[PDB]
C-alpha cells in the first residue's frame, strides 16, 4: 500500500502519491488537482472542499476556512484574537482553546481547528484512495518553517483524526525543494511561496541531503485574496459608475464578484485579457465587463512589489548576496502571476526560475516523494 503527500494549505490542499519513480498528483471528484482547505455545515450536510468553497456565498457563518491559523494556537493567542475579525464564522474559548461554532442540522456545534483540518484531510485521502482502488493508512503531511511544536502536533492531530499514521511532518519549503531534488546535492535555496492568503520566504541550506532552514521571511496576511480584493474595489467602482448602485453592502453580490474576479485574475496569467460577465449580480442588474492584464497589474503593483521586501531582509538574516543563492524555488497558486515572476527574476538579474513543477503541487509533490522513501 502506498503513502500519500498532503500539502494541508490555507487556502487550498493537494495530495500526491510517489509509484515507479514518479509523482501523481490526483484530481478530485471535480477534476480539480488541488482542493479547497474549507468546511461548510448546513441544516442537512457536512460539505468538504469544492462543495464546501461553492456554497460559501449562501452561508457565510457555518462556511469554516483559515482552520491553519487557529491550529495548535491558545484562544488568548494574539494572533488569534486579531485573525478573528476576519472571519464571519464564530470563533469560541474552550478553556484556553479556541473552537468553530456553526449550526449543523438545527443544533450549535463546535469543533477544534486540528478537527476541521482532520475533514480536509478525510477529502484528500479520500481522493487519494478513489485513485488507488484501495485505502491509504500513511502520509506525510507539510507545515509552514515557523510552526511550533503545538501546530505540528494539532496538525499531526488531524491527521491522525483522519486515520493516517503520520509518518513525518516536514517544512513546505523543504517539500519544495525535495520535488525539485534539490536534496541529493553547501547549496543555498530561496523559496518564493506566495499562496491565496500567505507569504513565505525560505533561504535553505542544503548539505549531504542536510536541511538547514538559514532564514525565513515574508507576511502572513499576503496572498493571491489580496489581489481579488483589488480587483473586487475596481469592480464596484465600476458598477457604481455605469447603474449609480452602491453592491458593497450587499454581502451575496460582494462574494459572487469576488468568485469571478478571482477566475479573472487566473486567466489573466496566460491571456493579455479576461471577460467578467456575472447574471443578476445586483437587483436583477447582469454585469458584463472586463479587465486587461496592465489594469490588473496596475492595481496591485504595490502588492506586487512588496514581496521583494521579504526577499531582501531574508538574504540579509541569512548573511548571504543574491549571487550566493544557487536555485530559486516558485511555488504557491499566486507565482503563476507573470508581474510577479519579472519582479523575483528582476531582482536576481535574470537568474532562471525554477517553475516547471504546477507552484500549487510543489509541496505536495516533494511530501509525495519523502513519503515513498520513509516507506
Ligand atoms: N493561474 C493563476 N493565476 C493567478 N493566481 C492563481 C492562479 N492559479 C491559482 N492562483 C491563486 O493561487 C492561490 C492559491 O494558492 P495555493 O498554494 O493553491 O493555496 P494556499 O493559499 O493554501 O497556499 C489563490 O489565490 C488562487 O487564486
Ligand atoms: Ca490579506
Ligand atoms: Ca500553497
Amino acid at each position: 500500500a502506498a503513502a500519500i503527500g498532503i500539502d494541508l494549505g490555507t487556502t487550498y490542499s493537494c495530495v500526491g502519491v510517489f509509484q515507479h519513480g514518479k509523482v501523481e498528483i490526483i484530481a478530485n471528484d471535480q477534476g480539480n488537482r488541488t482542493t479547497p482547505s474549507y468546511v461548510a455545515f448546513t441544516d442537512t450536510e457536512r460539505l468538504i472542499g469544492d462543495a464546501a468553497k461553492n456554497q460559501v456565498a449562501l452561508n457565510p457563518q457555518n462556511t469554516v476556512f483559515d482552520a491553519k491559523r487557529l491550529i495548535g494556537r491558545k484562544f488568548g493567542d494574539p494572533v488569534v484574537q486579531s485573525d478573528m475579525k476576519h472571519w464571519p464564522f464564530q470563533v469560541i474559548n474552550d478553556g484556553d482553546k479556541p473552537k468553530v461554532q456553526v449550526s449543523y442540522k438545527g443544533d450549535t456545534k463546535a469543533f477544534y481547528p486540528e478537527e476541521i483540518s482532520s475533514m480536509v484531510l478525510t477529502k484528500m485521502k479520500e481522493i487519494a484512495e478513489a485513485y488507488l482502488g484501495y485505502p491509504v493508512t500513511n502520509a506525510v503531511i507539510t507545515v509552514p518553517a515557523y510552526f511550533n511544536d503545538s501546530q505540528r502536533q494539532a496538525t499531526k492531530d488531524a491527521g491522525v483524526i483522519a486515520g493516517l499514521n503520520v509518518l513525518r511532518i516536514i517544512n513546505e519549503p523543504t517539500a519544495a525543494a525535495i520535488a525539485y531534488g534539490l536534496d541529493r546535492t553547501e547549496r543555498n535555496v530561496l523559496i518564493f511561496d506566495l499562496g491565496g492568503g500567505t507569504f513565505d520566504v525560505s533561504i535553505l541550506t542544503i548539505d549531504d541531503g542536510i536541511f538547514e532552514v538559514k532564514a525565513t521571511a515574508g507576511d502572513t496576511h499576503l496572498g493571491g485574496e489580496d489581489f481579488d480584493n483589488r480587483l473586487v474595489n475596481h469592480f464596484v467602482e465600476e458598477f457604481k459608475r455605469k447603474h449609480k448602485k452602491d453592491i458593497s453592502q450587499n454581502k451575496r453580490a460582494v462574494r459572487r464578484l469576488r468568485t469571478a474576479c478571482e477566475r479573472a485574475k487566473r486567466t489573466l496569467s496566460s491571456s493579455t485579457q479576461a471577460s467578467l460577465e456575472i447574471d443578476s449580480l445586483f437587483e436583477g442588474i447582469d454585469f458584463y465587463t472586463s479587465i486587461t492584464r496592465a489594469r490588473f497589474e496596475e492595481l496591485c503593483s504595490d502588492l506586487f512589489r512588496s514581496t521583494l521586501e521579504p526577499v531582501e531582509k531574508a538574504l540579509r538574516d541569512a548573511k548571504l548576496d543574491k549571487a550566493q543563492i544557487h536555485d530559486l524555488v516558485l511555488v504557491g497558486g499566486s507565482t503563476r502571476i507573470p508581474k510577479v515572476q519579472k519582479l523575483l527574476q528582476d531582482f536576481f538579474n535574470g537568474r532562471d526560475l525554477n517553475k516547471s513543477i504546477n507552484p500549487d503541487e510543489a509541496v505536495a509533490y516533494g511530501a509525495a516523494v519523502q513519503a515513498a522513501i520513509l516507506m
